[PDB]
């Protein structure tokens, strides 16, 4: 690896091998290096142009159904421990079920009024998994947070309504009411029950 050729061909390697690794790809380096010089060469491929398509498109839809595969084992999973988590969290002191399934616990009642659907609101709150980790938090921005009150996830919606200002509840969110089956490949995978901490300041009509 003495020339930059040779360093930036190892580089390039190296991404290519951990990305396979991390997928399970398993994947014959020679082979595909002979392929790569037949290419550059402008060599006869040992494969036909419909051999090599075939075997990549057989690729590509191995590939997917691996990946569907796991995502809809985590979606069940996630979906498993909230039903779980809830079930238990029915029964704890101040704990108040709601019919669209949300969960509350007052921690301090406010006396100021409670929003309406078209209402801003603002509010300091932390929200955390069930594993405890954080996701989000104005405790970072040290700063008040504004939303109106039909633009946030469905949990707060019903529980925004609910909640005099001045208040702090905790909240628990069926996944139904929160992101659901969904995964950008954030903090939040598919089907999370989360809970939140919310302390509602004001109230702006
Ligand atoms: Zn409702």
């Amino acid at each position: 690896l003495a020339t930059d050729k040779d360093k930036l061909s190892y580089s390039i390697g190296a991404d290519l091998g951990k990305n396979f690794k991390n997928q399970g790809i398993d994947v014959n380096p020679e082979a595909m290096a002979k392929g790569m010089q037949d290419a550059m060469s402008g060599a006869q491929l040992a494969l036909t142009e419909q051999q090599m398509k075939d075997v990549l498109n057989k690729f590509q839809k191995d590939l997917m159904a691996k990946r569907t595969a796991e995502f809809n084992k985590k979606a069940d999973e996630n979906k498993v421990k909230g039903e779980a988590f809830l079930t238990e969290n029915k029964n704890k002191p101040g704990v108040v079920v709601l019919p669209s399934g949300l969960q509350y616990k007052v921690i301090n009642s406010g006396n100021g009024v409670k929003p309406g659907k078209s209402d801003t609101v603002t509010v300091e709150y932390t929200g955390r998994l069930i594993d405890g980790t954080v996701f989000d938090s104005t405790e970072k921005t040290g700063k008040p947070a504004t939303f109106q009150v039909s633009q946030v996830i469905p949990g707060w919606t019903e529980a925004l309504q609910l909640m005099p200002a001045g208040s702090t509840w905790e909240i628990y969110v069926p996944s139904g009411l929160a992101y659901g089956p969904r995964s950008v490949g954030g903090p939040i995978g598919p089907n999370e029950t989360l809970i939140f901490k919310i302390h509602l300041i004001s109230v702006k009509k």
